[PDB]
Parts: C-alpha cells; sequence; structure tokens
C-alpha cells in the first residue's frame, strides 16, 4: 500500500488522492512523521502542504513527474509551522504557485517561514472568500477558527470522501493535542466542530501526524480540546 520514494512515503487514498509523508529525526525523541496531500485534477496536480524541507518537498515534486506525469498549478499550505511550510522554496524554485491564509503569510517572517505567493482570505463562517483561491478545482478550503494555531487552515477534496484537517485533528487514539505552543485553547473545540461540520459527508479524515482516520477524528479531538477549556 505504502511506496517508499527517497526518504518519503506516498499512499494512495483514492483514484485522484494520494497522501505525502516526510519525516523530522528529532534528537532523542525519534522521526516525527508529517502528511499532506497530492491530487489529481483532470491535466494537473495540486498539493495540500510541503513536506519539512526544501529537499524533502523537491522529492515530491520528482514524485510527481515520475508518478504522474503533470504539472503541479498550485500548492495550498496550511499554517506558518516548519512542517507544512518548511519546503516553501523548493515550490517558488518549480514555479509552482504558491497559497496560505493572510494570517500564516504574516506570521511567516516570525515562525521562520517564507510566505506563499498569494494570500486566502474567509469569511465570516469560515469558507474561503472565491476570488482569493481562483482555479482551486476540487480543493474547498475552510478556515475552522483558532485550533492548533490562529491561522490553520483545513481543505476539502470535492468529489471525494476525504477531507483535510491539517494538525488542528488528531486520530481517534490521540493521548493529546499535540504541539499547543501556539494554540488558542479557548476556541479549540469549536474549531474542530466546525471543521467537522463545514465538510459533513467527509468518511476518511487526513491529518498531519497519524494515518487517515474515520470521523471518530474530529469527535475525539474535539473532546479532548472539551477539557482544555
Ligand atoms: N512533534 C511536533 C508536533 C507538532 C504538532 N503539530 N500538531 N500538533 N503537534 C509540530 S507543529 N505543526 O510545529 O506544531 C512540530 C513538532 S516537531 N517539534 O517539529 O517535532
Ligand atoms: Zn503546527
Amino acid at each position: 500500500g505504502d511506496q517508499r520514494f527517497g526518504d518519503l512515503v506516498f499512499r494512495q487514498l483514492a483514484p485522484n488522492v494520494w497522501q505525502h509523508t516526510s519525516y523530522l529525526d528529532m534528537p532523542g525523541f525519534g522521526a516525527v512523521a508529517s502528511n499532506g496531500l497530492i491530487v489529481r485534477d483532470g491535466g494537473r496536480v495540486l498539493v495540500v502542504d510541503t513536506a519539512w524541507t526544501d529537499d524533502q518537498t523537491a522529492q515530491i515534486l520528482n514524485w510527481i513527474k515520475q508518478e504522474i506525469n503533470l504539472p503541479v498549478a498550485l500548492a495550498v499550505v496550511t499554517h506558518a509551522h516548519q512542517d507544512k511550510m518548511g519546503g516553501m522554496d523548493a515550490l517558488h524554485a518549480a514555479g509552482i504557485a504558491t497559497y496560505a491564509n493572510a494570517l500564516s503569510n504574516q506570521l511567516a517572517p516570525q515562525e521562520g517561514m517564507v510566505a506563499a505567493q498569494h494570500s486566502l482570505t474567509f469569511a465570516a463562517n469560515g469558507w474561503v472568500e472565491p476570488a482569493t483561491a481562483p482555479n482551486f478545482g476540487p480543493l474547498k478550503v475552510f478556515y475552522p477558527g483558532p485550533g492548533h494555531t490562529s491561522d490553520n487552515i483545513t481543505v476539502g477534496i470535492d468529489g471525494t470522501d476525504i477531507a483535510f484537517g491539517g494538525c488542528l485533528i488528531k486520530d481517534s487514539k490521540a493521548k493529546s493535542l499535540g504541539n499547543l505552543g501556539d494554540a488558542d485553547t479557548e476556541h479549540y473545540a469549536a474549531s474542530a466542530r466546525a471543521f467537522g461540520a463545514a465538510f459533513p459527508k467527509a468518511s476518511m479524515i487526513v491529518m498531519s501526524h497519524s494515518a487517515p482516520d474515520s470521523r471518530a477524528a474530529i469527535t475525539h479531538t474535539a473532546r479532548m480540546a472539551d477539557k482544555l477549556r
């Protein structure tokens, strides 16, 4: 099921969707996995999140070239942390248009990241303003509210039963909400539930640090976050 390519792992989730996995070795802690997505939309490819580094992200582009052999139209990055935006330079060097929440772009310098080249903005209910997400095809971007970070965004894949929660969502058997360093403990539970309500028919929930899970990943994350309030 899992395909090893260089230092990365690729898993096909649907006929047109793959999960990319990259690892960062943390001294005395062990290797930390981070997941993103690759979506084929006809004659082009769309990417959600970079890998931890530029070299790992260049390896994602190399896998796309070999396995799909279609051009990457754009990438969406889900917040200004290393696991999601660490490889922006490799996207830019390749000529790929990059998009992130305007807030992620504003926080990127303080977070030691390079901003995406375009900014997404959101309505009062969390849905992306469509003029800011042109020709996004099946990528349905939703800002669920502050949680893992104040800028965290999520992506539903239209035409599939998949939705990507990024670092906001943890798996159904997680014992904690992960790095809470930049988190909004007050609003986390409502943000997790808002992601679930935005994509109510998504049955496969993809996240940054666990393998794809059922909707119990959303409800369990919300239940752990209810304890932070
Ligand atoms: N272990 C780890 C977990 C998280 C995490 N993400 N979501 N929940 N926790 C993050 S993140 N996205 O930066 O906040 C980074 C690391 S590290 N120190 O780079 O290994
Ligand atoms: Zn993060």
